[PDB]
RNA sequence: UUUUUUUU
């Protein structure tokens, strides 16, 4: 297999080359010998109508190990960008599986654009450890359902990272069934490696050093891959940090329209990020697409307030985190009043909803710090 | 006999030496051309591969720019030793019928062992894990800046920090205090000082103040020279990191370098509010090179960021580099107007994953210290911190008091 | 590109 041999180290590999008779050249020499053989990747349809099976390790960037894909092969299995393909092969000879299933079942399916959207019906419940405090307060402040289109807004240094890592940890802890993949846009090289090591799932990232077009290309590869899995009635969950920097990437790419909104945002810049984030939806036909992206506020940048206020009219769930709490050093740093979930009565039971409604009423008059302090002590006992 | 050592020597010693065997640049050349006819010549410089395939060894005194003393390097040597831009080369040369015949050393190492090495892009990035204490312990007045720096924002190997402050707040003075602490405390690290589009009195001072390599480009120089100089410095840094060397670049400033790119880069398809789109990516490649290598070595970059200048272009450069650095040291103008140095904003200063740079107790006592200072104003906080540290000679003895 | 928008 091409992918497994790329993962294989040169030390173990070179021994095989001796028994058979650069790593990218030593591998191509071992691959050609056996021909006298399989590979996989994620499809990307070019402008000629052709395709390339990008590799997740290369972050779906144009690589040499990509497998050429014929247009006729797209015509037969109705393949589109984002589909996962595994078959014998560089040129793609034959396909064995499309989206982890038989290719004959992929030909007949409802397109993602035709799936009937709905409000999150099913609930994503979030050991007694100290890390469970952030997750237990989350269920109370803003419930999350399948297809939820929510944000994690907070000032810098507050702990946007710690909250996403805690959510991802609880997703694979309570919902191993749901497909979890973490997207990082304009992320720091030290923070991406840390992410890959403590999270259970796929991690697609794009360092801050990458160009804006790269941030856009990566994000659209992941979001399209999710749409394909939802067409197969699977529950997908995407964790992005952050939607704010991704919107700035689209604001850098979008052609200048001559009109500039407040904060310095182009008038046509927020359409594409609105479709990426708006792709998250609940489907009755089967499966769902959940997106939890962090939003930056109180950063001193007027541009980030316009972005947040715009995506707020696009999403339906928000979990605010206070900086004054991060200064007090207490966690979780959550602004209970500002937090909230739309159509929350569907995800929670009647008893649960009444107990949550009566709770918010008591916390509303309280201050930000005193509210979290009372909640942390009530959950500890 | 040496080309660089012959142009470095004064004219008086050069002419008298030439009489035994006109402009200085032709005196040295005439001495070399006659010394070649005697049957006996060596040169050195930093490699720069041109678009044509061949490269020329740029000299440091020329700030890595084209010079009549530059040595031609055939495409052959580039293939034999897999040479890339930034490689320092030292071998015997010859006058043109200048050209290099044989290299004796590549990147201060033997050509053979240097041919095969892991690329810089393949190196894996990590959080800084080796602390770089700045306080010299001399008890000098300058140590106050380094002591407050260690308590506010710790620095490590592969650190990527920013000295953010308004004009005339003490950022250039900060790098002077850092370079002195890098040479005094960590002489093992390779120290390079890059001064982009700044005052000409500040480059001459920087050269006499700290021992190392000061590569600069005053505001007398075009914006095209600012970029090229920075390109040569960063590539040289990457080559040294490939030899597992701990490199530390002190840039001043990142804003001025980002402005030079915007002026040089061909008009982007779109112009953001005015700075170009593709123009801001190039500085991110220079500043993003800073990282901690798991395989070995590191690349530290501490550049100064300019704010509150009344320029939208400066505020855009800062917004794009704000969340980039894992280390930030803010300076206040109000503290500087009161002439209270170091004029540091202790509350906004801090570093990411600093629990890897400080001991458990240290990190705890630093957190207690930040809690006490948090309510205070920025001027009251610094005068309070300087006072507590004045009672002590070293930060450690200051810790035990708490 | 300028002005308008960004922008007060
Ligand atoms: F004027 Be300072 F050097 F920013
Ligand atoms: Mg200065």
């Amino acid at each position: 297999n091409l992918t497994e041999l790329k993962n294989t180290p040169v030390s173990e590999l070179i021994t095989l080359g001796e028994n058979m008779g650069r790593k990218q050249d030593i591998i191509f020499a071992i691959l050609k010998q056996h021909a006298k053989i399989f590979g996989d990747g994620v499809l990307e349809i070019l402008q000629d109508g052709f395709g390339f099976l990008r590799s997740a390790d290369s972050s779906y960037l144009a690589g040499p190990d990509d497998i050429y894909v014929s247009p006729s092969q797209i015509r037969r299995f109705n393949l589109r960008t984002g589909d996962t393909i595994s078959g014998k092969i560089f040129a793609l000879l034959k396909v064995n599986e499309v989206n982890f299933d038989k290719p004959e079942n992929a030909r007949n399916k409802i397109l993602f654009e035709n799936l009937t959207p709905l409000h999150a019906n099913s609930r994503l419940r979030m050991n007694g450890s100290t890390e469970d405090l952030t997750a237990r307060v989350l269920d109370l402040a803003s419930p999350i359902g399948r297809g939820q289109r929510g944000l994690i807004v907070a000032p810098p240094k507050a702990g946007k990272t710690m909250l996403l890592q805690n959510i991802a940890q609880s997703i694979a802890y309570n919902h191993p069934d749901c497909v979890l993949m973490v997207l990082l846009i304009d992320e720091r090289p030290e923070e991406v490696t840390e992410m890959q090591r403590l999270v259970k799932g796929e991690v697609v990232a794009s360092t801050f050093d990458e160009p804006a077009s790269r941030h856009v290309q990566v994000a659209e590869m992941v979001i399209e891959k999710a749409k394909r899995l939802v067409e197969h009635k699977k529950d997908v969950i995407i964790l992005l940090d952050s939607i704010t920097r991704l919107a700035r990437a689209y604001n850098t790419v979008v052609p200048a329209s001559g009109k500039v909104l407040t904060g310095g945002v182009d008038a046509n810049a927020l359409h594409r990020p609105k479709r990426f984030f708006g792709a998250a939806r609940n489907v009755e036909e089967g499966g769902s697409l959940t997106i939890i992206a962090t939003a930056l506020i109180d950063t001193g940048s007027k541009m980030d307030e316009v972005i947040y206020e715009e995506f707020k009219g696009t999403g339906n769930m928000e979990l605010h985190l206070s900086r004054k709490i991060a200064e007090k050093r207490v966690f979780p740093a959550i602004d209970y009043n500002r937090s909230g979930t739309r159509k929350e009565e569907l995800l929670t039971t009647q008893e649960e909803l009444q107990k949550m409604w009566i709770l918010r009423k008591i916390i509303h008059p309280m201050g930000e710090i005193d509210a979290m302090e009372f909640l942390i002590n009530k959950l500890a006992m």
